[PDB]
């Protein structure tokens, strides 16, 4: 679905339920044009990290015109890792968000351009 920054958090979490695994939205940045990055949590003992994607966005269009798919920044890392990059991307852009997804698989409840499709 193409929504906005917030909407997509909140339906983020729902998708990892409905896997049987868990979410929570830890930072909070722009509703409608903020990036979104995610930590999947692998009880394995490792995290993976999650951005958005380089959208086609014809002078910004895409934004909120079209659904802007997502990235893998981290994966098979741990959490210092996560919050290392979190501090990087903060730095520049704080209107990032932050969900903890705690699951073992992420295509059916995150697409990805990095991971292959299903």
């Amino acid at each position: 679905m193409r929504l906005k920054s917030e909407m997509f958090v909140s339906a983020l979490i729902r998708r990892v339920f409905a896997a049987g695994g868990f979410a929570a939205v830890e930072k909070k940045g722009a509703e409608a044009a903020g990036a979104i990055f995610v930590r999947q949590r692998l009880r394995d003992g490792r995290e993976n990290l999650y951005g958005p994607a380089p959208q086609s966005f014809a002078d910004d269009e895409d934004i909120m015109r079209a659904e802007r798919r997502f990235e893998t920044r981290l994966a098979g890392v741990e959490g210092e890792e996560i919050a290392a990059l979190l501090e990087r991307e903060r730095r520049f852009d704080s209107d990032l968000w932050v969900v903890e997804i705690e699951t073992d698989e992420i295509g059916t409840l995150l697409t990805l351009v990095d991971q292959p499709q299903a």
